[PDB]
């Protein structure tokens, strides 16, 4: 339909945003997960005070790859410029 | 047939969208994994308890490469642009 | 629909901004969030104590990366300049 | 026979994404699988927990290198450009 | 109603200052707050002392990135130039 | 009987593909594997477990390359556009 | 306005001077701080003794990062040259 | 003796499938053959069953290499362009 | 107001200087006083030989930048050339 | 006698097929044989099996670099272009 | 006053001198000073010893970077060319 | 005396098929020389064994960089082109 | 006042030979330097002989940085060009 | 006097050898060299033993910087082409 | 008296060697003479032999390190082409 610098820039910034924006959230999350998986074989006691934590975390990770996903939704769906 | 600045980089933006994606995901679930496989055979009486809570943050690691994938579904087959 | 260096910088910069400022903070709230797990299955009791700690941590480091979505939104919703 | 900058683009593409999308599934699925065989050895009783574990793991990280696969099929046999 | 190269480089600026300015407080701030909850857990009763001390850790860290989202804001609301 | 973009792009799009393609699962296999080794010498006993286990994970890793040489193939012996 | 090589590179600049200068003291607390609260863990006595020397380093490792925003603020608002 | 982009795009492309292709190999079948020796001085009993395993995953690692091995003899014998 | 390429590299290298002057003294002065409080927890009677063994040594590390300091502010107010 | 592209391209490739392929191996045959000689400190009466399953690994590892130089000697003596 | 290539590469010059220059310095003098410190810690009755030999250890490697300092005052105030 | 884009080119190949060869081989023995002699102060009466297998293993590992030599030797004294 | 390529590259010269001539012998003598403080630390009594060694080796260590120095000097004051 | 294409990158070359020629020997040889000094410490007995091993090991990998030497002193001393 | 690509290449050249060529003897110097400050606290009555065996290591390692200086000097001082 159109292409211009703007266009591709686009398109080249919504894959930058969800792609460079889930290496720190996936690899935190392994190391969160990680460790709750190995409370609960220590202490299965204490799985639900594990899970809730983890659960908690996991949405403050997961979070931050999902603020890469609004831009690049908003670069594709919503572009200000094209 | 269209060929264009934007097509070009549209389709190389689908691939560093779901390449890169994968990076902190693969790297985090094997890190979550490994420490459950572990968690298990220390004990073997918690595994039900273990591989629900590696279930739910495997999904949560997922979801980050699959919004990669939708980046790049989007640019294939929904580009607002080309 | 305008198209020229600014608007084309404009769009790489919003996913440069929310990209990036994930790295640090993702890998940040996982370290946190696994010692938090490990804390809670070492001491059971302790919960709520290392829960509401942990939470203040975690929304230091989301913060982070907030301001890089703030940054971003501003290029995409109130851009200065075009 | 085609040969235009999207074309280009297209082939180099479609090795990105399942050339890059290999690294961390690759790395993740050592890492559980070595964790696997260490648990097995500790616990062979533990054999089975352990392998269906692993194997709900190692499905979710083969996951992701797939949907890089995906893109470089729709890529060469079902480009939507070129 | 203005490009030029100053634009364009102020866009690019206000993300890479808060970008690149979250990398090492996010992780600083993640190995603080880890340790912190490990030592509530090992000592419960210092929990108040921990807690404060971690408080003052996380806002010099906090600072340090927040330095970088006042060069974006006063490229983006005060710019000098353009 | 052919040389242009496509053709030379298509070339270093197949190297890239198997060549970097090897690097994760490479590294993976061999994780894997050694602590398959050292799991035997632990419990010799147990060797037909691990050896299951490990030819299972080592599919799996095997299979991220192949798709790669996959993706090389096509663009060696049946490329769709040179 | 003024737009030219000198206004863009001080943008830039501007934004390289806290960007990068965070990174270095941001971790550098992180570990500092980090084994502060541990050892008020370990010695909560001590706590006062371990928060003066920790303050005293704090502000030693800011003072790095304030040299960086001292460049940039002179670059915006006193720049010598443009 | 042609020379164009695509011959030249050969044989480099040929160098990086080989080149490239033993640096994630080369790694793991040391890391295995390690843990392997490592094993056998620990239970020379088990020689037998460790050099069997050791055997199977030198070979699965060997054919990582292998496929950028075949990319680059059907580049440099077999090239389907020039 | 000039504009030519040295008061271009001038900004530059000012911030230069100062960000990437911070990195190794930022992340030394964290590593040392991380070691002095642990110090002062293991051993509080020897906190005044402790802080001023540190106090010495995070002068010569804040030094490094320092060195840095001067070239951006000579760069800035006191050019040789521009 | 002959330069062009190609010719240039050839050379270049040949010396990165052996210098880029004997990273991997170089580091992995120096892990096994690392291995190998604290194993026969450990248990010199199993120096006969140790010597023998790390010969084998070592010339599984010798081989990947074999394969660049293969390619590199091709490219010089045997090339299909120039 | 005059602006040139060389005017230009000297400023650059001059600040790379002093930046990457406090690189190795800095680390390194946080490493022998946390050692200084912990060992204090252990044996206050060495404080005298363990101090003289760390100062002139950080005597040593201050010079390291004062030598990148030389020449940046070189370039600055005893340019041979400008 | 001839200049041209290929001898150029065999000059820079010939330095960087020994110089990249050189880093794993020269790790690696170094890894391998480490374990040996502090196999030898484990065990003085196995030297005999250890030495024997550590030349076999620096043979190895020499023979990868010498490859590179073989390369860059071909270059300069046998050159196939220029 | 002479500029041209030559006095540029001379300038640049001098600071990448100190600036990248410091980072290894920074952290070398920062390594070796912790350890004999440690070493003092454990035995005061062998400080003479701690002392010694550590100046020799500071002393080769500290002679790699100057040849850099040398370097630089001889490009700023003895220019063999221009 | 000459100067082409070839003479500078005949000099860089040279530079490149040598220079990153010693890089891994470098490191690979401090490795060696502390193992053998702790195996002294530890077994002073077994020094001459350790000694020797220890010569022969740096021997080999001096050899591998020295083919570096070899290929810089060809390209400035008997280079084949300029 | 001189300026062109050769002279140009030679300055960086030299530069080169040096600054590179110090980074693994400098690192690799401070592992050895670490290991030997605390060997000799550790075992005084060995502190000749260790200084002796260090001596001669330090040495293989400066050696690598002057043949960098070696072609810096022939570059500067006798240059063959300019
Ligand atoms: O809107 C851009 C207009 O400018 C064009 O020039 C060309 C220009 O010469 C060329 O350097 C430019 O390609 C170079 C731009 C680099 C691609 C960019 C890099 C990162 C961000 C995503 C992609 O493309 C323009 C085509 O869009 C054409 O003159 C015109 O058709 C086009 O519409
Ligand atoms: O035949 C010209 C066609 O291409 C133009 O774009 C031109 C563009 O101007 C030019 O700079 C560009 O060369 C620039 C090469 C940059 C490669 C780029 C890097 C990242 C993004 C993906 C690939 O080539 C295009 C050729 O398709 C127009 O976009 C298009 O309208 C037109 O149909
Ligand atoms: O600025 C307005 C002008 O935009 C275009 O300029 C563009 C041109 O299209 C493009 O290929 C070329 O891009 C060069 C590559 C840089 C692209 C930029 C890099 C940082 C991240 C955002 C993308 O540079 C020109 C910069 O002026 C065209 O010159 C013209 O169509 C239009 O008037
Ligand atoms: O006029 C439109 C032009 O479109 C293509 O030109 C292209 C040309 O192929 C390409 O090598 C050149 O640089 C293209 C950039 C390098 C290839 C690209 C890099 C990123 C990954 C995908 C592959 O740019 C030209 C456009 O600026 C056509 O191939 C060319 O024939 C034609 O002149
Ligand atoms: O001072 C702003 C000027 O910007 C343009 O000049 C520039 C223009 O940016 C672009 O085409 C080209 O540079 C564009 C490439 C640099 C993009 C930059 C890279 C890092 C910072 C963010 C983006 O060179 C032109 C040289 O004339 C216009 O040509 C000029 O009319 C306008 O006045
Ligand atoms: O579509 C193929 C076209 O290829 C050429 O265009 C290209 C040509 O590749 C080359 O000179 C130049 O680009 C060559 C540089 C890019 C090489 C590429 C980099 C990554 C992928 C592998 C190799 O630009 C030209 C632009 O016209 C020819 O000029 C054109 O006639 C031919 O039709
Ligand atoms: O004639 C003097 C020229 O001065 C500037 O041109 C500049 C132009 O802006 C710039 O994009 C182009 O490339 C400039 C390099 C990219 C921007 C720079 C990169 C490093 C960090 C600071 C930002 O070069 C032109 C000069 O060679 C003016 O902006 C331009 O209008 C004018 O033509
Ligand atoms: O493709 C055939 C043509 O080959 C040459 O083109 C070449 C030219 O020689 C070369 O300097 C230039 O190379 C540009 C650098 C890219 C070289 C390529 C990069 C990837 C790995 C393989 C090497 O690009 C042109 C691409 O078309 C010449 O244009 C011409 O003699 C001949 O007709
Ligand atoms: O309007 C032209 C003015 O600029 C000239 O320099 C030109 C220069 O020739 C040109 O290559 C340059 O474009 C080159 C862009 C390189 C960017 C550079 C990269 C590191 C150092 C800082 C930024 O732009 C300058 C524009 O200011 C002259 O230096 C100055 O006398 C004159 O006033
Ligand atoms: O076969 C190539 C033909 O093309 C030539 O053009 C020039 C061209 O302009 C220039 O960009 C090209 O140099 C640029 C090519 C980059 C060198 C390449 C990069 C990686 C792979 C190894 C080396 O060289 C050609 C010389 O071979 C000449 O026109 C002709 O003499 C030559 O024979
Ligand atoms: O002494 C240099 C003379 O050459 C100029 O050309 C321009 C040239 O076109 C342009 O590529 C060049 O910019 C490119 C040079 C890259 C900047 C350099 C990179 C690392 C070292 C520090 C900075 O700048 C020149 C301006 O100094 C002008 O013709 C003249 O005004 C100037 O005095
Ligand atoms: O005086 C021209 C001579 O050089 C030509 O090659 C030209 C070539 O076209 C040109 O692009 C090239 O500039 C390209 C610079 C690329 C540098 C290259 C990067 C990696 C490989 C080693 C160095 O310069 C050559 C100058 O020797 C021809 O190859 C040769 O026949 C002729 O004698
Ligand atoms: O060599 C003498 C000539 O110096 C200038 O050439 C320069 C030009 O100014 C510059 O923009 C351009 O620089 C290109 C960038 C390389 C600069 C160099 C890179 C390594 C580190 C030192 C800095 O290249 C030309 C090289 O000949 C001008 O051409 C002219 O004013 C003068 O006669
Ligand atoms: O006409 C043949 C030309 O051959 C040389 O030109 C050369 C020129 O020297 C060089 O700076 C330019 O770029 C050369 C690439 C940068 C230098 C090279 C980089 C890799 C490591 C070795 C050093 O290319 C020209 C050829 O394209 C001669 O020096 C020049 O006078 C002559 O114009
Ligand atoms: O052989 C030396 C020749 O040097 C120049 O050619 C060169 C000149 O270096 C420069 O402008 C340009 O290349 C300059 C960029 C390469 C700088 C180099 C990069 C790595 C090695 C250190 C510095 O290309 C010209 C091509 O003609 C002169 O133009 C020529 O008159 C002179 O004879």
């Amino acid at each position: 339909m159109e292409s211009n610098l703007t266009t591709a820039a686009s398109v080249i910034a919504a894959a930058l945003a969800v792609g460079i924006g889930s290496i720190g959230p996936g690899l935190g999350q392994g190391q969160a997960a990680g460790q709750a998986v190995e409370g609960i074989a220590r202490q299965p006691e204490a799985e639900g005070k594990i899970r809730g934590t983890l659960l908690l975390s996991l949405a403050f990770m997961e979070a931050l790859t999902i603020y890469g996903l609004v831009v690049a939704l908003v670069l594709l769906f919503a572009n200000p410029f094209v």
